[PDB]
């Protein structure tokens, strides 16, 4: 089935709503949330737009993909 | 229901893969194949991975999100 992560041509990114906070944590080298979509949510208090983004550790997350009400993709880039 | 197209920050156009080919046409001022997704399985002739690319009118079309076999989710950029 899909990959949760994988990495675009300028090194950012694209990574599944549903990966683990700890794992995220693991792979950047950086509750009432457990998974990256969650903390989206925690940090947005809503459910974000696409285009919408926040930065936390040193990465800027934006929402590039919706499925209905699930943050379903998100882009990561390291803050320059 | 979920919007088809979306601005990004940066003027790029996050855009779902089932956008007819005659919107895409107007909106960049830019067969088999009808659709965003249909053009991108015409180019690769397979299903491709997120992160792959293709130019087309002057436009950068890389793949964004796949849910299983379906291409949902497409970044364009234009050519710099
Ligand atoms: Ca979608
Ligand atoms: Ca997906
Ligand atoms: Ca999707």
């Amino acid at each position: 089935e899909d990959a949760l992560m994988v990495t675009r041509e300028d090194g950012s990114f694209l990574i599944d709503g549903t990966l683990p906070i700890e794992e995220l944590r693991e792979v950047l080298g950086a509750n009432n949330y457990h998974t990256l979509a969650g903390m989206c949510i925690s940090y947005f208090g809503r459910i974000p737009h696409v285009g919408e983004y926040f930065d936390w550790a040193g990465w800027r997350i934006e929402i590039v993909d919706l499925d209905g009400a699930r943050i379903d993709k998100l882009l990561l880039q390291r803050l320059n």
